[PDB]
């Protein structure tokens, strides 16, 4: 296993070091051919599906789980299938490493039913914003029509849905969820799952305002069970596979269980390159690469011995996803400069990870 180990960990880095490479092409031009190559791949899509209408979904598929599918295939009712599934440097919504690479969960998003995998954004070194931002930006790009939506169900979200439902858009406030149009109060919180939701209203009014000409339906899709993706993780982590399998579906399971039952599973969890956040926080320009406050707070504290010591020098009362984007910042070492370009400049390009 040693051997193996190795190929991995290389192949690991490899990959995220390419993935900085794309990123920074990205940053300064535009692949037109790409786009024009998507428009053909997507015809012949649906000439084959006998469909009219694109749909598409900010997907992270961390893993892809129960729910996930059953969106999915409710949303293939309305469309062709497109997941927007991130990304360069396989960090995440939530600033930290993926599970799995993107190839593997491009290939459960086959499996499940995706007609199309679309390459996501570098999620991991933006802030919310940033991203939503620019997942809008792609949807705009890809031709969406329709967005169909997993929720959990609650007494907020029949007030959101019939707000939405109307042509109208959602603001999320501490302690207030508003119809901006009307500003009607809907209620003071959402399930966590579900702020994606109004996240995704609320730019599309932004992007609108600022003259972005996108107006896609959502298809909400009333969730069956509260699975959690921070939990199957844990519990894969710990070694309890067996313990979440009956939350997953059998098109996730025919790649989980072989690699799983082989011993090979937890060797692909991906992690960071802690390494290469010590090297970037003692040694480089912290002023290229992160905000000033934290570039003039961490410079004083270094050198660091640990990434703990990292996360524990950083301004007091800041979110979880603030630490683990300043992490991945770190990690990646994308100049500030480039970053600003790359998002403005976003997409640059179509990339096409997996086509059924």
């Amino acid at each position: 296993q040693a051997m193996l180990i190795g190929e991995i960990m290389d192949l690991n880095l490899k990959n995220f070091l390419e993935d900085r490479e794309e990123i920074i092409r990205d940053a300064k031009r535009k692949d037109e051919k790409s786009f024009k190559d998507f428009k053909k791949i997507v015809e012949e899509i649906k000439e084959r599906e006998n469909k009219d209408k694109i749909v598409c979904d900010f997907t992270e598929y961390n893993p892809l789980h129960k729910g996930h599918k059953y969106a999915l295939e409710k949303g293939k009712e309305h469309g062709i299938f497109i997941s927007v599934l991130p990304g360069p440097l396989e960090r995440s919504g939530r600033g930290i490493p993926y599970f799995l690479n993107r190839y593997i969960r491009a290939e459960m998003a086959i499996r499940a039913g995706a007609d199309i995998v679309v390459e996501g954004p570098p999620m991991g070194i933006m802030g919310s914003g940033q991203y939503m931002r620019c997942l809008i930006k792609m949807f705009y790009s890809l031709g969406a029509e329709i967005i169909p939506r997993g929720y959990i169900p609650e007494k907020t979200m029949e007030k959101v849905i019939d707000c939405i439902n109307k042509g109208y858009h959602i603001q999320v406030k501490p302690y207030k969820i508003i119809c901006i149009e009307t500003g009607e109060i809907l209620g003071e919180k959402l399930n966590i799952d579900n702020y994606v939701i109004a996240s995704m209203s609320q730019m599309i009014y932004k992007l609108n305002r600022e003259g972005l000409k996108f107006n896609p339906k959502f298809v909400f899709v009333k969730r069956l069970e509260g699975i959690s993706g921070t939990k199957i993780r844990e519990a894969i982590f710990s070694g309890k596979f067996e313990d979440i399998k009956n939350m997953l579906p059998k098109t996730t399971l025919s790649i989980l269980k072989e690699l799983y039952d082989n011993g090979k599973l937890n060797e692909l969890i991906l992690k960071r390159f802690e390494d290469r956040i010590l090297e970037t926080a003692n040694e480089y320009d912290l002023y290229e690469y992160l905000p000033s406050n934290v570039a003039e707070i961490l410079e004083k504290k270094r050198p660091f011995n640990n990434i703990e010591e990292i996360k524990n020098s950083l301004p007091y009362g800041f979110s979880r996803h603030f630490r683990e984007r300043i992490l991945s910042k770190l990690e990646a070492r994308i100049p500030n400069e480039t970053l600003s370009k790359y998002i403005n400049n976003y997409p640059a390009k179509i990339k096409i990870l997996a086509v059924k």
